[PDB]
């Protein structure tokens, strides 16, 4: 067992001094001056904040691309998360077109066995048939999946057009599953890529021009209004633009359950990174959606503060210099992705809490509790309460860290915040009740993490079901 | 020649006392106590307002449907328009899928030859190919077309998907033509129609349910953001919902050239009309987009007052009871459309000007001048100035009329404003300088109207071109 003594417990709504006892993977006792069971390790939390461990609902460990694969695998990635205070992830099973969803799922489960910390899967709907629909039923009922991902970009690859979006959202409703969407208009992205390439604009500086913010705003509007029409909730991954944020606020202002996820990169970086004179440096920032002009950063902070953005994630998707250079003559061939799992909570604490933009309670809500609630993992995760999973982070408000590809634990040779010094760091990270990160020493072990099942029918479907009862149409008697 | 003496001239910006002399189709002189040329007819305008004749940019005279055609033809519709103060129309050439646009154009010119007042055509892009693109250029260069219509609804028929919208809008930009769009999400409409019919809801009350307002809002957002991305203007026909209007205002707030058209029906009727216990009465209201819950009418009036809705039209598309009854067992087979060309200006004067919602100058802008400017017909039309076309209406602010299918001149057995009494009516209508409507006497003659060519490149393209140069992508030198 493990007892954290002397800390201030900080949740998504309150702070209070208390000790916390963990055993058998769970929180067993909370209170002042708890007794110590015999042979129990004791961590001295004086002067620090004890918080739920971060949940990163957006990762892509060892995701295949071309004949190559993300340079971070499920062990190195989950270990790097632990070093940064993140104690569990939700990754993505991405079937090839016409490939069995269950086949892809078992493959990814094999890849994920080596994880060092708890993990789960979204499953992407990259094509449609009666069989896909039946397979999502089996994934929900027998494999712990409760959320399905849709890509509106990637024409002539995994794009979900309207008819797939409609059939699949309808299926999610039947199953009590949460539809999630990468919102970018695939036709416009494809058209702009071709236009820019024909102009000889082949460098990384053309990447953001190929998918400007209104391309994301349009896709968000469309996914949102499909969800409204079919009567499902909707989770929009990595919101980067004022345009898309505004569509979310509009829908939430109509009563509709729409959630938005944001990455630290899109809160803190602007699109000038793509004009760096060194090709490799500019290519290190290539991801979709791309980093944006500054006015969007301000708008996103506003969403977080006003409750129209709800979770943070990383889109952790690592490619080293030689992989990025596959697009040296064609930016559309640059493997898209940036690293962030190790860095998310310190970036957010330092930019959000130290500034006074966010309270520490909002910080917890935005790094674990909201994600737990949305995907039906609360209070098993994101909660400091007796019986909850013992996933915790001890936080030193006066510690500092300089982010650097030379020192980080992420298996990648680039950091989009290279040289940034933050104040406020995870001094200790506890997963399943075990101390896996301590004072610069990572103790992660391959195979330690568990596959985490998520039950269907989160609370929102009760509300939605009563709405549909009252909107049931009624014929006119004539 | 025709001299209108003693009236108050009312334009889109000012009012003043003056006589107006017409000859050889044109306004020849404006001023007080104008000399009377010998043989000149004189019209006493004392106590009345003289404004530009209405322009209705959205009519469907004798539109073919299944085995039948709209019950109004090009003569009877333009004659009814004249009785209502409207002196010219823009109709639609609608080629069948895979049919030559030029072939359809010539057929429609043959049909419209019988018009009693000036007329022109938008051309609908109902399918796509290189030849479609070639023909658009020939239509602009040789046949006086400068606007192309796109239907986002009507799946499995004439829907333009994103790839056609992109390709066609790009062609519009190369040609200096205005893209126009019927904005409803056709996949959602199709889905809801099938789901309602499978629940046995076959009556007209199911029609509004099959295309709720967010379906128009989504499509508007998508067309707006394609136009933004391709750098074209955009004209949205018959806006009916707060959602779509909000998308227009959002784009206009960012400086984008987006125009919205509205029908009197959507300003003054609500969706309760579809629950009328008489089937034929409810079916008389069935058009797309449908009439809306009452919050939407208020929003549209504010759109008119704020400059975010720009033109009025009727979507004049007449079907008699026996034709409407084609969908007695299946609302989706009711021919869609209502009549309004005769009624538009009185309805808007009586509801807008009498109430203080609209100035008299806004009334002129909304019934002629804005349409003329948008489609590059100003100041030929929509203007009271020497050398402009002598298309005029003399308006009696104290005259009254009761709208009725029993007394209107539209060749249709239904009026969606049956029994409504309006104050402020056109006492006289002048077209090409001839008195064609005078105190209840309709003098319209088949073939009197002229085909009206609209030159390409309205002024908005000049500013768009400077914008595009200023926003040029610039390669990074490395
Ligand atoms: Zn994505
Ligand atoms: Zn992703
Ligand atoms: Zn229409
Ligand atoms: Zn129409």
């Amino acid at each position: 067992s493990l007892l954290i003594r002397g800390a201030t417990v900080v949740t998504h709504e309150e702070s209070y001094r208390a000790d916390v006892l963990c055993a058998n993977g769970l929180i067993q006792a909370i209170g002042e001056n708890l007794e110590t069971p015999s042979g129990c390790d004791v961590l001295d939390g004086g002067g620090q904040y004890l918080m739920p461990g971060g949940i990163d609902p957006h990762t892509h460990m060892q995701l295949p691309f071309m004949g190559t694969v993300a340079s971070e695998d499920f062990f190195s990635g989950t270990a790097a998360g632990l070093a940064g205070g993140t104690t569990s992830i939700i990754d993505f099973v991405i079937p090839n077109p016409r490939q069995s969803l269950l086949e892809a799922f078992h493959t990814w489960r094999g890849w994920a066995q080596k994880s060092a910390a708890d993990y789960g899967f979204h499953v992407a709907i990259t094509w449609w048939s009666d069989e896909v629909a039946r397979e999502m039923g089996e994934l929900v009922a027998q494999h712990g999946v409760n959320s399905f991902k849709h890509f509106m970009a990637y024409k002539n690859a995994i794009m979900a057009a309207d008819d797939t979006l409609v059939a699949s959202f309808e299926r999610c409703l039947e199953l009590g599953a949460v539809p999630t969407v990468h919102a970018e208009n695939g036709e416009l992205v494809f058209h702009l890529q071709q236009k820019l390439l024909a102009q000889g604009l082949t460098g990384p500086e053309a990447h953001p021009l190929s998918r400007p913010p209104q391309v994301e705003g349009e896709a968000a509007s469309r996914a949102i209004r499909i969800a409204e029409t079919l009567g499902t909730p909707l989770y929009l991954v990595h919101i980067s633009s004022r345009e898309a944020l505004d569509e979310i606020a509009y829908a939430r202002a109509k009563g509709q359950p729409v959630y938005g996820e944001v990455l630290a990169g899109h809160l803190l970086l602007d699109d000038s990174v793509y004009r760096h004179p060194d090709w490799a440096t500019a290519a290190g920032y290539v991801m979709s959606p791309p980093f944006r002009p500054v006015e969007h950063q301000e708008a996103l902070w506003r969403g977080l503060q006003s409750g129209n953005l709800h979770t943070t994630a990383t889109d952790h998707c690592c490619f080293c210099a030689e992989q990025k250079a596959m697009g040296r003559d064609d930016f559309s061939k640059i493997p898209n992705g940036t690293a962030g799992i190790e860095d998310r909570m310190a970036l957010l604490w330092d930019a959000g809490v130290n500034s006074g933009r966010l309270s520490m309670h909002e910080f917890v809500a935005l790094t674990s509790t909201n994600t737990a609630k949305i995907f039906n993992l609360f209070p098993r995760k994101g909660a400091i309460r007796v019986g909850a999973d013992a996933d915790l982070v001890l936080w030193d408000p006066q510690g500092s860290r300089t982010l650097s590809a030379a020192t980080h634990h992420q298996r990648v040779d680039f950091n989009i915040f290279e040289g940034r010094t933050v104040r406020g760091i995870p001094s200790h990270t506890i997963s399943q009740g075990k101390l896996l990160w301590a004072a610069g020493d990572l103790r992660a072990e391959p195979g330690a993490g568990r596959y985490v099942e998520r039950p269907a029918y989160p609370s929102v479907y009760e509300v939605l079901g009563r709405r549909a009862e009252r909107q049931r149409p009624v014929a006119v008697e004539r």
